């Protein structure tokens, strides 16, 4: 066959289609994924029968699916559909743009090349959010306030287009253009940032112009007026425009004033709020649905000076002496600035651009050129070594940080990278028994293979050793080899003895502790571990406790001060499904049998409707301080952002707006819980200096995610300032976004670049000995701190602490005597709309 | 499932069948490619239901496609299918031998499995040529002209098969043949290299023998007769013939004379020229038909003296003493021969061996043993430290180079290599909007981690920053990290200021600009930015300007002395569907509404009928030097040397043979065009002396073609002398062409070996600062040069400087006053016969 | 006695028999570039804040009498990146004649006095026997 | 073995060696004066040669650890350009493995007045008043 990558490639997409083609021929509505997939697949197939055009079958590929034929987001998250193919003629970019158009397709064209049945309509069985969906005032935003103006007539004497930008200094245009040059010095296009003026040959306009800010200096286009505006540069200028035959006519009596906040002042640019956020994304005020969730958040803060903002493109911002500065030393340019992100952070919901520089989050603010702009701080400065990452329209994170990591095998790295993690904490050396059941990496050799092993892969990692031990003797050796931590299980003994020795050693190495309880209650019940902490400070794991502990009533350890509590995903949020599944999967787990009463006893001890439902609650009023995965021993790798934004979802809709929330927005809850995948697992792990949010010093451990995906798939995943993976088209089309788009590794995975990007996470006894130096690791290591006087009040919006309490015969969970009650989700967002399978 | 890396793949190949059963049940009639994954899956389909012998399949598999199923290529290109399956006997290969053998399938077994319904045979719709043909005079060739020559009866007096290859020493032959030794000595068997005479137990056969010549030494076999031909050796020789009993008979009347040219001579063996080139590839004289195109390459000359021919197998030329040197210094054997290559390069079609010395071509020339054969040069020695690619009946070029590529992701390298590139030049950081646009990789941070990240992939790699400033600084650092060039582009600004300001850094560092210019004609008209180069040599890129340039005349480059111009690949040829692609794919890039006059004004003013039509005649002439992809930016990575070859058929079916060519053949025309992707872009970037072509002295870059793909999917691409990608099948099978047949990545690609193969090219400023050290590089560095003194003149076969005009309003092209016109065309080859989708 | 000596001006070369003149001199006298308290290689005035960081010398050598065998001169030598990167006038273009671009003393650049000094390419010596490690350092 | 060979003048033996050759190459030898025209003019002292500059000297040796310590590879773990070995085989030895010195007399020691015998019969010999390989060759 000689199969190109492209034809294995297109080969999928197909099959995908087909499977999109089967579930159509039945009567399902599609999803997004599937609709993308059938029309891409079905422009392929019409371009294989070489019978249509291009042309042909951008027309085509909006009459294949209706709005009866696909789920009522479909028409609102799918603009357009992209494949390419070979015609008779080579391969060509079909772009099929609003796909759905019609209220019902024409089946046999969707079907065509099937050979399956053509479904009667009647088949397609019969109120809903658009996802991502932005809310604005009905305003309009003015332009450019505070700034001198002039209005001028420009006439074309060119026999050729002349277009000029809105931040091109305005004397410097084509000599071909005739105005009055005096006038345009140290002046630019009162319009919207990014935008151009069109002039045709021969044609005149009228424009309005605005005094360039910041220091005032002009710098590139056809050096006519390079240097700082003043008296002697402008006469300087003119005798060049003289000079240089560049076309002047004075205009004696042009308007000339001043733009102020005054919807009549005829030299302002107004822009109304709704297409400021189509090109910029949304500004203070505005509010943004996180995915299909049912969530708001707010803009808090903005950042930008309207009519200044960095957009990068063809006639726009950042161009050489515009918004690209050329009056700073090499040095202190940015690396990257992602230009006009809105950020989603436990500290705020604001909007900023994003400067990095030397892999770290180097400024958060108004980026651009002081010589052009006011409000640019020195640390935001772009240059010409300056790369751009375009954030308008987009939200922007912190990488997420999942500190229950089994580490079973590698897939579930690039599972959890693609979903938007970009630090993983936990145990584990492949997938032996020991693994599988318990985040412990046990032995000092395979602690050094683990971080040979994973030094070239883009994420920060943490292992943990084997914390179940009488004595200190062997847990200083694992901790010297590079363990970050221990992990306390019941698999490996969780006893009193145990417990207390451990977290002796931790007083001593100032690392974490984290704990799966004795479940059995073999050697005590849940207070007599609770006695063994001694007040010291402890993570628990899977604190509800289906995922493991004290039966029934672990989760009293919710209202335990020196204890940090996390949840495990797979039980986020109590729905229809949770408890059969769960009772199913802990005796696939336990091997145990449905016929032998003390099995099921003990099954049933275990998954509790009545725990789970407290945990949603406890989620929710930040007495559960951290979401974690749990991977591929209970718990899903891909899942520790999805399910935290569900839960939110779930409490929002069965409790309303929290307290602390405005009922306008939901921003406290929104960051209280992405806390719980950010900042807190960091902060309980000792590294919070490093990464777990959006703050200027941090690593620049980052994900763009579009509004209408927020929660399910990112768009880019930046790790050390460096793009690590990102969706991205066939790799031989004409552009980067035709089918089919797959979230892919990126250059920060090859070759040994991953390790420059990232840190291993080690004890201060290891790095001490230089743990780094004597395992050859090309990533940077750092020793984690500061984790042996923390408390419940330093989990950042997850500090409460009530008293929980739990019946031992009937399991009802009461905080501070009122019962947590929640009932199950027959659905949950984030899930249909998005999931092929 | 504990699905095996196999059956993972044979799930691959049968899901490509059941797309061309599909297909096929539709009345499409399949291409090659189709027909292979339906016989293959169909072969194992039959051997799962276990009723059908591996004979019997052989045969059923014949039965499958008729001429009218598919296209008419097909029966020419397709020669056997092969697969394995598990029978109930286990894994078993099936070859189905010329399976398009009827005119009519049995539609019900091409079916087989699929549950589809069988089409009548009405549904397959109704002179076409025979892709990498060879045309050959009908003549016939004398082998091993000018030397003694006997003819001897040989009897065999063994009771078992014995049989002697053409190169083997004959009085070394086993002793149990009987013939006259004395006469056998220093003689050989006249018959065509690599064939063999057989002898069955009690057979007597006349041969004719001819004299071994170069130093004439004879060594190995049964040392008998070791040493130099002469007399003593000779008496030595019989006295052990004598003692060791090897059976010896003198012939008195033997006839004896010389081989000479003449048909009549009773020595003499001859081939016909139709079977020299099914074993050896085609000489002097015969053309061949690269790929499915109308284009014929003549061989200008061969190094071959007929009958030496390095063939190796069993019974074959390069063995012990024979083809393979036992007489020279171990450090002078060749690290590789690739034996009878036909070589199409610009500097002339030729058939040669190849030696490959230290990751270098070290000798083009005849290849074997100075102590048998004549001609050959002690740097062309195979010794017993050679290995061995066969290239006999292929093609061999250099690596393209693409030097406009955008490095948006890494899938886009593997797509290059796997096309036949192994060259990479361009700028980006992986998916950022600034790379997403230009080639730039904007920090020194940057340039680091992107030189680290590519370190262990097997291709050259030149990375460019951003040249967009009107200031030195910045330039100075981009280019001391190791930039070879700069691109500057509009969208980072292309104003006079920033031009003039990145031409005089590069003439202060020796590196390449290139240019994407002022669409817009913001800052001025075409001719105000050649002012602003003012004489200095620049790279245009996509010169035609459908890629971004002054509108609507940027093409005007073409005749500008100090401007090297190049090509994008994605305009090239014009074809019917080019405009409605193009116009709505710029849509796309530019955010532009069709509901916007001004912006479809633009995309007009941008997408032109008549520049592309001009751009097919200047590429043709010599006017455009370059063709090169724009990865992902507008153009196909994959693309580069298909779109090449698609514009020169198209230009032959057009206008006929060039000025230039013979009218026997389109040499010249051939060797302007890959001139286009191999050697120009090597000079306009300054490593010319490294790659670019196939001539002694630089890297081993080399790919392999059967002339029947030439130009579409290549055999094998070879890296700095070792395989880097090639056609591999089935990684269990027992050989290693059984289906599914993919490029895959090969031993080049795995550890380090990638930057032991290849070379990053830097600046003089970086490795004058020895980046490579800074950075821990593995690959090699060398610093490009001479590029700063390079006009069009320099541009090898595309030194031609026509005045160009472009009318502004009816965007008419010309060149030295006439008419650039080409119509559309509607088909190119390269296309349908070869892609799945 | 301090510059060293200029056009026409001749040498003793140690207390051997052989003179040599100075063929040809670079400065332009009154801007020699000294180095020293009070001097000429100062923020500003001989040491240059016009140019590009990447631009400046990494060391110069101050007034040498070169002596090879492409003639006996007076110069400054600029170094870069364990290069000779310019033989000339060194200094700053912002206040004196004749310094070209590659012969800028900026921040960056460490100064060797060369005044009153001879400077030779260093010696080759290709019949090394290699008998010891501390002929090594007899030879340098 | 280990090329680990030491040369001596019969004059000199078993005092002041001519030259100490170190797997394979020579790391310390008698030389003279650095700059004289042959090996040999005064001072003639013992002086490191080439096995001992650069990272040579690991190339020619060995460092004898552990079985434990190379199952380790501590030679990679400490960045180590000298080759590594295990010692082993020490475990079975008796006074009959060492060559040519594997004599065991039965010892006694008088507790009081400290008489060795050996087999019953007194180890005795009287101080030497002078030595060989001393007073001949040193210059302190
Ligand atoms: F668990
Ligand atoms: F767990
Ligand atoms: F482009
Ligand atoms: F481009
Ligand atoms: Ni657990
Ligand atoms: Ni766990
Ligand atoms: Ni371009
Ligand atoms: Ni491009």
């Amino acid at each position: 066959m000689k199969l190109s990558p492209r034809e294995v490639e297109k080969l999928g997409l197909h099959n995908a289609g087909y499977l999109a083609q089967k579930r159509l021929a039945r009567g399902v509505r599609l999803n997004y994924t599937e609709a993308v997939a059938l029309i891409a697949s079905q422009i392929m197939e019409y371009a294989r029968d070489g019978e249509k055009t291009v042309a042909q079958l951008m027309c085509l590929g909006q009459h294949l699916l209706g709005r009866r034929q696909v789920l009522p987001a479909v028409p609102h998250l799918l603009n357009a559909v992209q494949v390419e193919a070979t015609f008779p003629d080579g391969t060509k970019l079909v772009t099929v743009h609003d796909p759905i158009s019609r209220e019902n397709g024409e089946l046999q064209e969707a079907l065509f090349g099937s050979l399956l049945p053509v479904p009667s309509l009647d088949k397609f069985a019969e109120d809903n959010r658009i996802p991502g969906e932005i809310l604005c005032e009905d305003e309009c935003l003015t332009l450019n306030i505070g700034r001198k103006a002039v209005i001028l007539k420009v006439t074309s004497k060119g026999d050729r287009p002349i277009q000029v930008g809105s931040h091109y200094h305005f004397i410097e245009v084509n000599p071909y253009l005739t105005f009055d040059r005096r006038k345009a010095y140290g002046m630019r296009l009162n319009i919207a940032a990014g935008t151009a003026v069109r002039f045709e040959p021969g044609d005149c306009k009228s424009v309005t112009l605005v005094s360039i800010e910041g220091n005032k200096v002009i710098r590139g286009g056809n050096a006519i007026a390079d240097g700082p505006v003043n008296e002697t540069n402008l006469e300087a200028a003119m005798h060049a425009v003289r000079s240089k035959g560049f076309g002047h006519e004075e205009e004696k009596d042009a308007s000339e004033g001043f733009t102020k906040e005054d919807p009549n002042c005829p030299f302002n640019t107004f822009i109304h709020r709704k297409e400021y956020a189509n090109k910029y994304g949304p500004t203070t005020g505005d509010k943004i649905r996180l995915g299909d969730t049912n969530l708001l958040a707010e803009i808090e803060k903005d950042y930008a000076l309207y009519g200044d903002e960095c957009v990068f493109g063809g006639g726009k911002v950042i161009r050489d002496g515009m918004g690209q500065s050329c009056g700073h030393p090499p040095a202190i340019s940015l690396d990257t600035v992602i230009t006009n992100a809105v950020i989603i952070d436990y500290t705020g919901i604001i909007k900023a651009d994003i400067g990095i520089k030397d892999g770290l989050i180097a400024s958060i603010g108004k980026a651009g050129n002081p010589d052009i702009m006011n409000g640019v701080f020195s640390n935001m400065i772009i240059g010409a070594n300056t790369e751009v990452i375009a954030g308008e329209g987009l939200i922007v994170t912190a990488g997420a940080i999942d500190c229950h990591v089994h580490y079973i095998c590698p897939q579930l790295v690039y599972e959890a990278i693609s979903s938007g993690i970009t630090t993983l904490v936990g145990g584990g050396t492949g997938p032996a028994a020991g693994t599988r059941a318990t985040t412990c990496t046990p032995s000092p050799t395979q602690m050094r293979l683990m971080l040979q092993s994973t030094d070239d892969l883009p994420l920060n990692f943490g292992f943990t050793g084997k914390g179940s031990s009488s004595k200190p003797d062997e847990l200083h050796e694992i901790i010297k080899a590079g363990a970050m931590g221990l992990k306390l299980h019941e698999d490996w003994g969780s006893t009193p003895a145990a417990i207390d020795n451990c977290l002796t050693i931790a007083e001593h190495h100032d690392i974490q502790i984290n704990i799966h309880t004795d479940t059995l209650n073999e050697a005590g019940f849940v207070e007599h571990s609770i006695a063994a902490f001694k007040g010291r400070t402890i993570h628990t794991y899977h604190s509800e406790g289906a995922g493991g502990g004290h039966a029934p009533d672990i989760i009293k350890v919710c209202g335990i001060k020196n204890v940090l509590p996390s949840s495990t995903n797979p039980t986020r949020p109590l729905t229809s499904n949770t408890i059969d599944e769960h009772l199913d999967m802990l005796m696939v787990c336990h091997h145990l049998d449905r016929e032998i009463p003390e099995d099921l006893a003990f099954a049933h001890s275990r998954i509790r409707k009545k725990t789970i439902a407290a945990e949603d609650v406890l989620n929710d009023i930040g007495a559960i301080s951290i979401i974690s995965s749990d991977s591929q021993a209970m718990g899903r790798v891909g899942e520790v952002i999805s399910r935290t934004w569900q839960t939110a979802d779930k409490m929002k809709a069965q409790t309303g707006p929290l307290k602390c929330d405005s009922s306008d927005n939901d921003n406290f809850r929104i960051r209280r819980y992405i806390a719980k995948y950010t900042i807190n697992p960091a902060i309980a792990n000792g590294f919070s200096q490093y990464v777990g949010s959006v703050e200027v010093g941090k690593l620049a451990d980052l994900v763009m995610w579009k509004p209408s995906f927020f929660g399910t798939k990112p768009e880019m995943v930046i790790k050390g300032g460096m793009v690590a993976w990102a969706d991205i088209g066939d790799p031989n089309a004409s552009i980067p976004t035709p089918e089919p788009v797959k979230m892919r590794p990126m250059y920060g995975t090859l070759g040994k670049a991953g390790g420059a990007l990232s840190i291993a996470f080690v004890s201060k006894a290891a790095l001490d000995q230089r743990v780094n130096v004597l395992y050859g690791l090309n990533k940077r290591v750092e020793a984690v701190s500061n984790v042996r006087k923390l408390t419940k009040l330093d989990m950042k919006l997850n500090d409460a602490l009530p008293e929980i309490t739990v019946d031992p015969e009937s399991y009802t969970v009461k905080a501070d005597g009122k019962l947590l009650c929640v009932s199950e989700a027959t659905t949950v967002p984030l899930s249909r709309n998005y999931f092929l399978f």
